[PDB]
């Protein structure tokens, strides 16, 4: 006999079935952040890759691979075809056309329009009742071509939007004080990018509201000029691809942190892309970053903050611009 | 005032004193991955980044600097002056040339050596009780060529080594016999590369010999083709760099492993490389990966692993393969 | 007009269901000690206590509750109907008429297969597809009880067995050989407790093997009396509760590495008990603990450990000991 | 030819000074749920306990060291000699003369005064540069005792205080809003008990605050009768105290969140006791809880919240009464 039945009595068959599946769609260095932090964090059993490149993908299987006995993720999966995707709770999409030395969220659309058209339908069809969670810029407007496309009840697509956003932001005001970004509070909403909105009325430490103790904080006319914390936020992925051509790390730990709730029903509070469709005036089937409750069924919860009417003002403008777009959708 | 003064009254003034300092020297991917892993298992109060790439070296510190609020690491820096590495508990060297596809690792020896003559004195002039880690390669000959130019005690001076091989070893067992690597034992000792030793002896599940269940292990008289498995582990590398380019993921993984029993002082036992002089029947100055026991101090015991005749003289002329190069190095 | 709804616009009309819950089975010290260890290491969801004495059990679930900032499993239930251990992946036992400052686990079995025949059609009744932890003393018999109730196939109904035995074994050779439990390893086996093996085989660091260094290993024979040790590891039980009057923390470390395996696939190796009706000489439907591979389906395979001339006595005399009294249960 | 020295060769003898140790003072339900939940979360490498009954603490190391196996802690001490408290870093006192189903938290002072002037000095000296942390009740008063009879500065003394007072206020909140209790925000300060402080305005979800939307909140005519969360709160205790006789899960998991802000030199906010002459209109030496900043030096920085001199009454009206008692003990 086989050493292994010389070794080993058997006593079933199936153990195949994933419990906690979650894909990665896209091996670039976003995709290869998430995946190496989803597996520091315990979140999943099984890891499954997607990726149209069949080398790069093997290969970054293989290497999580031969880190398995550091790890408490048993099955790591890659490949072309989307069958190993089957059956995961949750999908991370991040691939498509992304970014340049210069080029913003605003120079795709159309590309990542059309990349998605394929792979959309497929994570639905060997997970059909999965969590989607899209990343890749533009990202407001993927959600969107995410939703449709899929089908799928606005709660269950999710786009990552601003929770990285506000994160920076929670480090720059840290910085500022000498606290921690977990005691500094503070919310940046609306369309991720320039149209961002940084919501100073809730920026607090400790319970207490900055901006009162500051009234003129945020507004042009502020001493300490904190409206520049919001241009380093808006700005960081510029200086950081200026640096090193890209950014990975700091979305891979957010992503993380939001599957985390996902993944463990906690029914934390992020500030995610979902549909917003009636909030803030806004009575087109948009999406942009509002204050989501996450668990296992994703967006079930949205915290309507009061926003001043500049700053409802803003978010209506950014609100149309897009669907100004989306009325003319090839798919 | 200030909104700063307004809001936090401070009591206590000065310091920053790190208490639990870790240093990683190189920017790479394998740097990054170490970076990160150590990162994500609260290992270190204070992390230095330092390296030779200026733009890239900021990029990454702030990449990380923006994963704050997902971390439980506060302070994360880096520069070009190793002054940022000063009082470090332990010193992560991943810099210089890395294997190109085909490419040994003992052909970038010459190339890195030099590399070691700049880093290592800088690296002792800032933190001169620290713990050497070598990870770079050719690693038993600069973990060497880092004894000589540090002058520092043997037990500090640690080499990557073997723990990732034996880790890879111990993957490709449990896939196997479908156990996870953590329940399969067997030690893969020698040199990192391609005269690395397996020792069957040892190889076992829940203490069950493998050798005397199957008394063809390994050799090549053996129909279940054992010794193709460590043949895998030796190809390992050269295939990731074939697929993708580069291996980091694992060694990040395998690296922040050893940081852990040391950090911790857990005395837990690894294959780290370290000096064998008097022992096997070498007598030349070889550092070489055996079983090893890591703690506050580094290396403190070597465990003696008895070797066959075969197991013997492989690692004895892995050995003089070994010190043929390390006897001609200048410096 | 509640504020409530002034705050949270909801989605999700409905929904739960637990994806990982855990319900432990009587709040005593080792069950107390059981949901901890469980709580921290973030294995549940849900974690569902049931005991008979209400007051002790809410009493115990509010402290839990009170703790749930720094706890990541949301929902924290108890109750006295078994209606809330609904959908548990994994049930943990504790129940029976605890032995006292010094009892031995074999004049105990008589009021045991009575209360169990409440609580374990009761599990099934809302956990069907669920496993059965089995940690209650003695934890042999007690299993084959909680199989022949359930109408479980054996590889659901897992016995804690000498695992804790394994674990203190590990513990005091460390001690001895100066090293982490971790880089120790050595196998205890049999009926848990007295009649337990110390396999003096696998006794091994770095894979060479303890015995056929100093082959007096476990003998009557030996200088550095080894024998003993394992006498420790019978008589630990004993010196702890002698002092302390009961044994709770570490049997909950021992009882939340098995779930952990359990409830994250792991398939490591662990020393439980299940049935091994078919070798060593038993057909019986005896339960001893032997090497087992823990995954999402409780047991899927054993480690066939070679034993030797007196060994494989000592486990089947037992063996059909155990027969004699199961053969007469009333039930 | 001991079965040690073949196994092993030993390069390095002495050593010892652990890194990250941390002494805990008392080994009732309060200190061991404490030891425990800092063994599960690594933050010291090396625990120590103290108490007075000789056999029951042996016995609590004991348990707990059988559990090493499970743990990244190497080395766990006992003794009624605080020679074994030698260089902490962290000291957790919580040994007393603790409360019934009658005696209040305040007007037994004396007693424990005394017994503080028997541990207090032991530890000063054997750790003369530990930080102090006390959480025995009543922990305010029993803080400023600690703080004389060490002559520490006052950032090394810090008192458990309101800290999970909090906890609880906060896991309440998430009660009536359906949200964990991470993304609720809001203080419970002043003195621990009855007369601790609910600063209504910090309250709030996502930023927003819910005195704003609920103006009455926390008032008599408030519909929603949100004055009852505090009174649960303050009564918390007691109601748990009845059912199962103690508290002890949350304490520990309070305590050892505080521990990890110092011993990971975080400076994350918390609601700890520390002297607050000089601020609210207090100027006698009296410790009551604000928001400090927690480090590697204890309490660097208090967060001076906007209270309202109602809110500022019951803290001096707190102030003046603890003075009343502090005035009047013989030490």
């Amino acid at each position: 006999a086989t050493l292994k039945d010389q070794l080993i009595y058997n006593l079933l068959k199936e153990e195949q079935t994933p419990q906690n599946k979650i894909t990665v769609v896209g091996v670039g260095a976003v995709g290869m952040a998430c995946a190496i932090s989803i597996l520091m964090k315990d979140l999943a059993d099984e890891l499954a890759l997607v990726d149209v490149i069949e080398d790069k993908l093997k290969g970054e299987m293989m290497d999580l691979q031969h880190g398995s006995l550091f790890l408490r993720t048993p099955k790591i999966v890659s490949g072309k075809d989307y069958n190993v995707t089957a059956n995961s709770k949750l999908v991370i999409i991040t691939a498509g056309a992304r970014q340049q030395e210069g080029e913003s969220r605003l120079n795709l659309v159309q590309r990542n329009v059309n990349i998605f058209k394929f792979i959309i339908p497929n994570v639905v069809k060997y997970s059909p009742n999965c969590k989607l969670l899209i990343v890749s810029n533009p990202v407001d407007i993927l959600t969107y071509v995410a939703w449709k496309i899929s089908g799928f009840p606005k709660n269950r697509v999710i786009g990552s939007g601003c929770n990285l956003d506000s994160a920076r932001f929670r480090y720059l005001m840290g910085e500022r004080l000498g606290v921690h970004p977990l005691s500094c509070h503070g919310w940046v909403l609306g369309e991720h990018g320039d149209s961002s909105v940084p919501v100073w009325s809730g920026m607090n430490v400790a319970g207490v509201s900055l901006k009162t103790l500051h009234p003129d904080l945020g507004t042009d006319k502020d001493k300490e000029q904190w409206k520049e914390v919001h241009k380093q936020v808006v700005e960081s992925a510029y200086e950081v691809i200026k640096l090193k051509g890209y950014t990975s790390w700091a979305i891979g730990l957010s992503v993380a942190d939001l599957a985390e709730s996902i993944m463990k029903n906690l029914r934390r509070v992020h500030p995610v892309s979902t549909m917003i469709k009636g909030l803030y005036g806004i009575k087109d089937d948009v999406f942009l970053s509002v204050p989501c409750i996450l668990g296992q069924n994703g967006i079930s919860d949205l915290v309507k903050v009061t926003l001043t009417s500049e700053e409802e003002a803003r978010l209506k403008k950014s609100a149309d611009t897009l669907w100004g777009i989306q009325k003319e959708l090839q798919f």
